[PDB]
RNA sequence: AUCCUUAUGCACGGGAA
RNA sequence: UUCCCCUGCAUAAGGAUGAACCGUUUU
């Protein structure tokens, strides 16, 4: 059993509407994998492992349907904040086939440094999908 | 998960024998 | 007690298609 796989990378993920869309669409499509980023305000990586149709649909999702370029408003304990998303982007670094994924479920972490991010990818032998910095 | 159509069961109202 | 009509609830069959402020996971 081999599974389709895609790998993406984003400059910023702070918009909760997105992060919601990401998690929900991962579980609803039975995609395995993960989504990481270095610190809340950081850039990171998405990996989706699944059947073709799910991965193509999710690709269409992240690429075509979600507009990461548009600014938003972060509701806060203190009051709204004008959140600048004009300098955001998402691209696909990989796609192909994987013999077996040590990926169990799907989750969305936030790593301290880049090293922690690597190691986290190193649990699942995927560090090789990260184009650092 | 939502809409519509068909079939069945239960409850209420109106009319006939 | 039977028949006819309207409204509400549950089950089954068939056809068509969306949203959702949320982080190691609550198919």
């Amino acid at each position: 059993t081999v599974y389709h796989c895609k790998v993406f990378q984003f400059k910023n993920l702070q918009n909760p509407k997105i992060r919601f869309k990401l998690k929900m669409n991962s579980k609803e499509l039975s995609l395995k994998g993960l989504c990481l980023r270095i610190r809340d305000d950081g850039p990171g990586i998405i990996i989706v492992v699944g059947n073709e149709k799910s991965c193509k649909f999710y690709e269409n999702l992240v690429m075509k349907r979600i507009k990461w370029n548009e600014d938003f408003e972060l509701h806060t304990n203190t009051g709204d904040i004008k959140m600048d998303m004009h300098n955001n982007s998402i691209s696909k670094t990989w796609e192909g086939y994987l013999q077996d994924c040590k990926f169990k479920g799907w989750f969305m972490k936030v790593c301290n440094d880049q090293d922690s991010l690597l190691r986290t990818l190193g649990q699942f032998d995927s560090e090789h999908f990260y184009s650092p910095v």
